[PDB]
């Protein structure tokens, strides 16, 4: 349940978020409120989840970054990682995954210490024991495809 | 320098990237051209480096998603896999990582059959083998933290 109207639109978004209800309707051959409204249905279904600009993490000081996989050090608690990590403002994503460990994290820190600190409150916070991949560059990221 | 004037106007767009020249100003104590200003500078010196919609994969279409680690098959040629993928566009991101591999790829695809299609071209395109792991549920994603 998808047209090409919505497409356009999706494709424009991700492409850019700060752009106006009339360039998109110039773009997608439609008047400012068809354009509004669309898009406020695109946001109240869940196809757009919100927006945000994307800030430079060298910028703004986090100048390491990891991925950390995590694992239920008593795996019969019931499951309750991400609710719990939540609140830990340096985990930057948080997923479910198949294989040996349970959740991926992806974390933004200052420095190594700061890490080693970070990785004590996760070991402490979820209980959970962790496996940590330092990034060393990120090529390019977020390239969201609209097929 | 990161006059924390810029910090607020950097966590107000990175929690709405369509938040207004104007109400921004307000939570921000400045006039709407001074903020207007900065915003400006922030993506010169690039610390905004965008503004994007977060489009929700699955209702786009792309029911699996996976992180993929490559390493290379053979290390006497260049190293150039980054470059050698990019054009292949269900590769949202690639990192350089200090790991079991040289890389870790995040891809989305439309069916657990598409992926063996995508990895086989990644093989054969980058020069490669492939590792995957599976997201099952994304709990949250791009969390942007501003010190
Ligand atoms: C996030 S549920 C844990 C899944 C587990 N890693 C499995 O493969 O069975």
């Amino acid at each position: 349940a998808l047209d090409d109207i919505d497409r356009i639109l999706v494709r424009e978004l991700a492409a850019d978020g700060r752009a106006t209800l009339s360039e998109l309707a110039t773009r997608a051959g439609l008047s400012v409120s068809a354009v509004q409204s669309r898009v406020r249905r695109l946001e109240s279904r869940g196809v757009v989840q919100g927006y945000s600009a994307r800030i430079n993490p060298e910028a703004v000081g986090h100048l390491l970054s990891a991925f950390v996989a995590i694992t239920p050090l008593d795996p019969s608690q019931p499951d309750d990682a991400p609710a719990r990590l939540e609140h830990i403002e340096e985990v930057e994503s948080c997923y479910s995954v198949a294989g040996e460990e349970s959740y991926v994290l992806l974390v933004r820190v200052a420095s190594a210490r700061a890490l080693e600190d970070l990785l004590q409150r996760i070991r402490t916070t979820a209980n959970v024991r962790t496996r940590s991949t330092i990034i060393l560059n990120t090529f390019y990221s977020d390239r969201q495809h609209i097929p």
